[PDB]
């Protein structure tokens, strides 16, 4: 029985005519991402193994998407180019079997490395007390994550045929003896349950775990080491692979579920410009690299125009002893009020009870840190508790919600409400307005700028 001869596409519009002038260019694009993919690449690995670092976990694993996407380039790309326009596989069975095949094993590869990479930098922000990433857990997770990816494509090698069973339909009496390189699955089913468990596993399944780990990245450091320009790079090679391979999912996807549909020809030059978009991903990584050195951007430039806790770590200092403040009363860490009492020893006991640990007047940074936690924990829901402070912190961004804290860090929830006039101007977005609109500017003038320039602009200047 050949149930396996209805698990092969049907193709049905001979009349194919494309203009010289757009295979030609197409020839070109295909020609170029072959030599930007061949020469980038090859001088990423050999730039990241010629360059000698101790301890670096993340360029081990862009070596392993480079050498992948090295492979597609010379295995794949030009193969599946002429294939399509010629409109027969003029190749070995082999190539045949070995072009999706390849081409999938890479897919895998870029995608799992690219996961790595979001756990590695997840790892160094959010938990870098554990700071768990090393050379040897990074060379197991490339020798899984390469079997693992062929053991998960091997039904492209086991299933993809060369055949000519399809041009039996498209007249073809009777002189070619021509063959087409097509997937032939068991099933309807099989082929549906397979091709779901590639993109689940491969595609939507990978960007989302990345997206949360970048995102979790993100709410951190509002929340709270140059590496910032490494972070927006390996993000923006996550965002590349995802937008490049985006149509080509979408096409594949909509065949493997109505694989009925005559193949036309429309859909083999829609299928040309899906994947030439995906072979983009192969060789703007080193592109992204290249663009990284801070030299060659500072050229560019020139040609061509174009954080609470860290912000009162700065105007409130970091202690981890008792000290006397401005008022002369008892205080520890950022600006942390124990007691306005003369006495040292209840200062002693409200601090032992605060940590909850015999202290004797000395506290860590990770219980200075904790201590500041609670702090600013305490000093949101006061805000929110005060009727002129919860509608202008609701309207106010990130960056202006921690100027907004370190007022209340110094003044106190009273104290703050006590600007109605500025207050007000905030809430209504009038920054310069509410800036040049107390006491406070006199007291201390350095800090009160610091946080103003902060309230105005919106970012972090004066730090
Ligand atoms: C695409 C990204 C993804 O993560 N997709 C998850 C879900 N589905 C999925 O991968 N499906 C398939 N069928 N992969 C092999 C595609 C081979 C080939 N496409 C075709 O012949 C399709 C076709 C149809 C009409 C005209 C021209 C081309 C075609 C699609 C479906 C059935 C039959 C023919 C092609 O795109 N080759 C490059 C390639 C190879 C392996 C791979 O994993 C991804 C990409």
């Amino acid at each position: 029985f050949s149930e396996k001869n209805a698990q092969l596409l049907a193709f049905e519009n001979d009349d194919c005519h494309l203009p010289l002038a757009m295979i030609f260019t197409l020839a070109l694009a295909y020609g170029a991402v072959i030599i930007l993919g061949v020469s980038g690449n090859l001088a990423l690995i050999i730039i990241i193994l010629k360059q000698k670092e101790m301890r670096n976990v993340t360029n081990i694993l862009i070596v392993n998407l480079s050498f992948s996407d090295l492979l597609v380039a010379i295995m794949c790309l030009p193969f599946t180019f002429v294939y399509t326009l010629m409109d027969h596989w003029v190749f070995g069975e082999a190539m045949c079997k070995l072009n999706p095949f390849v081409q999938c094993v890479s897919i895998t590869v870029s995608i799992w490395s690219l996961v790595l990479i979001a756990v590695e930098r997840h790892q160094l922000i959010i938990n870098p007390r554990g700071w768990r990433p090393n050379n040897r857990h990074a060379y197991v997770g490339i020798a899984v994550i390469w079997v693992l990816a062929v053991a998960s494509s091997l039904p492209f090698l086991i299933y993809q045929v060369m055949t000519d069973e399809p041009f039996q339909n498209v007249t073809l009496d009777a002189y070619k003896d021509k063959y087409v390189c097509f997937d032939q699955f068991p099933s309807d089913s099989h082929r549906l349950s397979y091709t779901t468990l590639l993109l689940v596993l491969q595609y939507f399944g990978p960007l989302c775990f990345i997206f949360i780990c970048y995102f979790k990245i993100y709410i951190r450091l509002k929340r709270r080491s140059e590496t910032k320009r490494i972070n927006i790079m390996l993000l923006s090679i996550v965002v590349a692979f995802a937008v490049c391979w985006l149509p080509l999912t979408i096409f594949n996807t909509v065949f493997d579920w109505n694989h009925q549909i005559i193949a036309t020809c429309n859909h083999n030059l829609l299928f040309l410009l899906c994947h030439l978009t995906a072979m983009i991903s192969t060789c703007v990584n080193p592109i992204f690299y290249g663009f990284l050195n801070k030299n060659f951007q500072r050229d560019l430039q020139f040609f061509f125009n174009f954080n609470i806790f860290e912000m009162l770590r700065i105007d409130e200092g970091l202690r981890l002893k008792i000290y006397k403040d401005t008022e002369g009363y008892y205080t520890i860490g950022i600006g942390h009020l124990l007691t306005k009492s003369p006495s040292l020893n209840a200062a002693k006991s409200e601090l032992d009870k605060a940590i909850g640990r015999n202290t004797n007047g000395v506290i860590t940074k990770d219980e200075a840190e904790k201590l500041f936690n609670q702090d600013v924990d305490a000093a949101v829901r006061g805000i929110l508790r005060n009727a002129k402070l919860k509608p202008v912190y609701d309207s106010l961004d990130a960056v202006r919600r921690a100027a907004l804290i370190n007022m209340v860090f110094q003044m106190g929830e009273t104290g703050v409400a006590g600007f109605t006039n500025s207050l007000r101007m905030l809430q209504q977005k009038r920054w310069d307005e509410a800036a040049v609109n107390s006491r406070w500017y006199n007291q201390t003038p350095n800090r009160a700028k610091r946080v103003i320039t902060t309230f105005r602009t919106g970012t972090w200047d004066a730090y």
